[PDB]
């Protein structure tokens, strides 16, 4: 482990919805929430031994927090991840999650090329209980830690796949902080290279009396069970395949 290259620096973006609903129209409330959330997620990462031995101390730190206090004004037909209306259905509280991540990655491309990861924090009720999305760890899909260019034929420019998003709204209410911590952990988990834990591998998907599920389980975990705030051995194997190579590529020293 390289202590000079063990931290994935993050650009954290809070959109106007997150600012209004979670930050109560205040920057200090917005930033404190995000600073504490990343630090608790960092504790999970930093304490994980990816090889089940001494390969630990790998984590995350915020480089910058961008706070979008108001919606992004758009020209008719033009779209932006921070616009007032949801896309593609303006009548719905939320965007289609996949289109929102693509849009965020498009709009943040220049900034994203200079950071290990960009993560959007929003407050919108994604259809069917979805809480987040991220590139990487998907079973021709690519992305995750360290900017990787993708030429957008629609966008007509390179976008970077080092992105993810978390919503703190679900089924018409703010999720608990213990729940939000796990969304971000899961999404950054995909960014670090983990896929979802399968039911077919009991070691990676234990029963409730055996500590419950691990953070990469596809059905959301409310941190009440022992395993909820940990990575399965499946997640560790997947992340460990590339963690060191990615660390050499874009990770920095813990500030
Ligand atoms: C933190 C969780 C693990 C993230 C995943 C989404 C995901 O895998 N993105 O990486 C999620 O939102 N899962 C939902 C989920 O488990 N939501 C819970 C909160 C829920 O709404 N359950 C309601 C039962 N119908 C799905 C899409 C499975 C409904
Ligand atoms: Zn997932």
């Amino acid at each position: 482990p390289d202590p000079m290259k063990n931290t994935c620096k993050l650009l954290v973006v809070a959109d106007h919805r997150f600012y209004r609903y979670m930050g109560r129209g205040e920057e200090s409330t917005t930033t404190n929430y995000l600073i504490e959330l990343i630090d608790r997620v960092d504790d999970i990462y930093r304490n994980t031994a990816w090889d089940n031995a001494g390969f630990k101390g790998y984590g995350i730190q915020i480089e910058q927090i961008r706070i979008l206090k108001s919606p992004q004004e758009v020209k008719p037909g033009e779209k932006h991840y921070n616009m007032a209306k949801s896309y593609p259905n303006e009548e719905k509280d939320a965007w289609d999650v996949k289109m929102l991540l693509e849009q965020f990655s498009f709009d943040i491309a220049e900034e994203a090329s200079k950071v290990c990861l960009a993560h959007l924090f929003t407050y919108q009720d994604f259809d069917m209980g979805t809480l987040g999305l991220a590139y990487g760890g998907s079973p021709n899909s690519h992305g995750g830690v360290c900017p990787k260019a993708y030429y957008s034929p629609v966008g007509k420019k390179n976008i970077y796949l080092n992105s993810g998003l978390t919503s703190t709204k679900n089924y018409g209410k703010t999720i608990l902080t213990k729940e939000a911590d796990l969304v971000t952990t899961h999404e950054l988990g995909h960014n670090f290279g983990a896929e979802h834990d399968p039911d077919g591998l009991a070691e990676c998907a234990p029963n409730e009396d055996q500590g419950g599920k691990y953070v990469m389980y596809p059905i959301a975990v409310s941190g009440d069970h022992e395993n909820n705030k940990m990575f399965s051995q499946c997640s560790k194997q997947s992340i460990y395949k590339t963690i060191e190579s990615k660390a050499q590529e874009c990770f920095q020293e813990r500030s």
